[PDB]
């Protein structure tokens, strides 16, 4: 139906949400700190010297475990 | 259809994987260091010793600002 096609967008635009804003690849896991940002894979973030949403000077990587990794 | 029920598990689940594992309730925003395990709201981190994953010390807990936030 469209319900089917407006759950699968809905679906698509979470997963979406879940991957790395610079490479778009592969799964967020990482913190910038101390600004707390989580928006990169472990690759993007350690090429990253201030943060890509705030501009803010990264001290430096926290590795997170998330319940959907 | 049957396929639109199989969608909206698949989301729910999702949705609720993003909820506190202690309160059930509240999203997660908080990460223990320097274990990372990332699974509390802000409340319940707050008052944690150890890690209720891994048992490892907290030293701190680091906030942390994510994309799927609502
Ligand atoms: C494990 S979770 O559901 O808290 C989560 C939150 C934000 C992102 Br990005 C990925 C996973
Ligand atoms: C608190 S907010 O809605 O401005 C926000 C900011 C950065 C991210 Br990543 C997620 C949410
Ligand atoms: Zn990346
Ligand atoms: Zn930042
Ligand atoms: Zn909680
Ligand atoms: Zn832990």
């Amino acid at each position: 139906s469209q319900q089917t096609r407006v759950l699968q967008e809905k679906l698509r635009k979470l997963k979406e949400a879940m991957l790395c804003m610079v490479c778009c690849e592969e799964e967020i896991n990482s913190t910038f700190c101390p600004c707390g940002h989580t928006v990169c894979c472990e690759s993007c973030a350690a090429q990253l010297q201030s943060c890509p949403v705030c501009r803010s000077r990264v001290e430096h990587v926290q590795h997170v475990y998330l319940p959907t990794h």
